[PDB]
């Protein structure tokens, strides 16, 4: 499964898409020597240690940078494929309640209702690819159904 | 000042704005207050709010301001057209970020805010007068666009 893990990284467009913002977000530089399977394993997490991620804290600053990369992630394949310059907003309380917002022109993109984000992750590569690469797809139909409302 | 308190009993949008300013006031610490005293935090002399630093963390409070704004601003989109849409204000210790306020899949209103610490408007016909021009480009837009408005 690890040669698989690997392509599934380096072959999906969403997964690409994903790295290239995790790198592009990185004060430091501290993702500059380490593998894109790396930069990514933080999005997985087993569904049994996600469950036990305490709700307490404000939601930590780099769980939501890993929130916000992910739509940036959506927002760019969007972007790509459309021609659609989209933002991203994510929006959390105390609470890991809120919003993941993206939009182009004054189309709502992708408008996604986020609970418990302190928790925020996948139990696969595989379920995240899939989720990514899911809301793009859909949000490009959104720009293809309503390009009265993407050009605004 | 006469002008003004009858402004603020008249104006559907100042209507608006004191009923989400008392929402979010769960324990009634404003409930000896006139609705011409809980609007008084939005209208700041130009002299003195650019005396606000900008240099720590934007106030919670303010933060709690401008939501209230944006959710008047809605509140007055749903009276005239029935849609009620959500808002967001998602602001950077620094005081930058957007407003945002939607319905279905249309973006009402998306305003870029800067230097957010010093929100706030000359005298309350200002505020009266921005708060509304929102809401009826809102209004509008939503009217033009029920295609992704009412989805």
């Amino acid at each position: 499964n690890s040669e698989t893990n690997t392509l599934l990284v380096e072959q999906s467009p969403f997964l690409q898409s994903l790295v290239q913002q995790i790198r592009a977000y990185d004060h430091y530089g501290v993702y500059r020597t380490w593998t894109d399977e790396l930069v990514i394993a933080p999005y997985v997490i087993p569904k049994k240690k996600r469950r036990e991620i305490s709700l307490e804290g404000d939601i930590d600053p780099t769980t939501k940078l890993r929130i916000l990369c992910y739509f940036r992630a959506i927002a760019a394949l969007i972007e790509k494929e459309t021609g659609l310059l989209c933002q991203v907003v994510v929006d959390l309380n105390h609470e890991g309640f809120g919003w993941a917002l993206v939009w182009g022109g004054k189309l709502m993109v992708v408008s996604r209702s986020l609970r418990d984000a302190h928790r925020f992750g996948f139990d696969t590569l595989e379920k995240l690819n899939d989720q990514g690469t899911k809301l793009a797809n859909a949000g490009i139909e959104l720009v293809n159904k309503f390009p009265e409302v993407a050009r605004l």
